[PDB]
């Protein structure tokens, strides 16, 4: 006679922690900002940010992938 | 006789934490901003952001994918 | 005789936390903003944002996907 | 006997394509213009054109002339 | 007997293509212009053009002249 | 007897292509221009052109001339 017991057990973690996590920003101070522009001429696309204390987080990553195959064949 | 017990157990975790999490911004102070523009000429698309204490979080990622296949074949 | 017990158990978790979560912004101060424009000329699309203390969260991601296939074949 | 068959055949084409024909001006951007004049002294005819985007077609020519003669003389 | 069969045939093409034909001006950007004039003195004809983008086609030529004499003299 | 068959056949093409034909001007950007004049004294005809991107096609020529004669004389 044949007895087969198939009991794989998984308690695993797959985890990603991406970007800005758990930071403290105590009294951050942006300076005075002045932009004075005269007689400029642009022939193509202009992309402009003018600011002070600009705080930015960008996260295209951090994606988790788990693939798990279980197979049993008898005869 | 043939006895087959198929009892795989999954208690696993797949997790993503993406962008800005648990951060503390105590009294952030954006500075004064001045933009003076004269006689400018633009011949294509202009994208402009003028600000002060501009806080931005962008997350195209963080997507989790889990695939799980279970198979049993007898004779 | 043949006895087949197919009792796979899933208690797993798939979770995404994307964007801005649990952050604290205590008394944020946007600075004064001044935009002065004279004789400007634009010949294509203009996209302009003028502000102060601009808080923005954008999440195109964070999507979870779970695929689970169970198969049993006898003779 | 005398037989004269005068059957000249004309299928000729005389064609002129003068000036601007079939041109494509996709999004032409004539820049900004400023003209400032002070204490100017003139004593004869003044001809002045001021603009930003001038498309001009002048065609004193392109004329077609077709002179033809068919003289048949008998004795 | 005398037999004359005068059957000259003309399928000729005379063509002129003069000036600007079939050109593609994709996004031509004439830059910004400024003209500042003070205390100038003139004593004969003044001819002036001020612009940024000009597209000028001038065609005094391109004319066509076909001259054709058919003559048959019998005795 | 006398038989005269006069069958000259003309399929000639006379073609002129003068000036600018089939050119592609992809994104030509004329630079910015400034003209400053003070106390100038003129005493004869003044001709002035000011611009940033001037496309000029001038065609006094390109004209076609086709002179032809078909003379048949019998006795």
């Amino acid at each position: 006679s044949v007895q087969i017991v198939y009991k794989p057990v998984d308690l695993s973690k797959v985890t990603s922690k991406c970007g800005s996590l758990g930071n403290i920003h105590h009294k951050p101070g942006g300076g005075q900002v002045e932009v004075k522009s005269e007689k400029l001429d642009f022939k193509d696309r202009v992309q402009s940010k003018i600011g002070s204390l600009d705080n930015i987080t960008h996260v295209p990553g951090g994606g988790n992938k788990k693939i798990e195959t279980h197979k049993l064949t008898f005869r």
